[PDB]
């Protein structure tokens, strides 16, 4: 299934400067920011 995390994409996308990561889409598998 999904393999993301407690918080590490939450730090990746923070990293990258975002507001905040998030676990979620359609088919594939790595986690997304906004």
């Amino acid at each position: 299934g999904s393999a993301c995390q407690f918080w590490s994409c939450n730090s990746s996308c923070i990293s990258r400067g975002y507001r905040q990561g998030k676990c979620w889409g359609i088919q594939y598998k790595y986690c997304q920011c906004q």
